[PDB]
């Protein structure tokens, strides 16, 4: 599972490179497991706008991860508090 661990860490670490600094400053990659990356976002509207174009970001992230290390799904979460 060491190789999975490399890939899981890299998916979290490469999110800023994938989306650029403006979006990265307002989001935080939280968990990657089972192929799904959860990114925390500051509010409901940003989560919606991110979700509507999510495959653009997922495609860039997967190009940075490289063949064999791709993420399958990108989901956005908002804290309730």
């Amino acid at each position: 599972k060491l190789g999975y661990g490399v890939q899981r860490a890299r998916a979290l670490l490469l999110w800023p490179q994938a989306v650029g600094p403006e979006i990265a400053r307002m989001t935080r990659p939280r968990s990657v497991q089972g192929g799904t990356l959860f990114v925390e976002v500051r509010d409901s509207a940003a989560a919606h706008h991110l979700t509507m174009q999510r495959h653009h970001f997922l495609k860039r992230l997967n190009e940075l991860l490289g063949a064999g290390q791709e993420v399958s799904e990108l989901r956005f979460s908002v804290g309730h508090i």
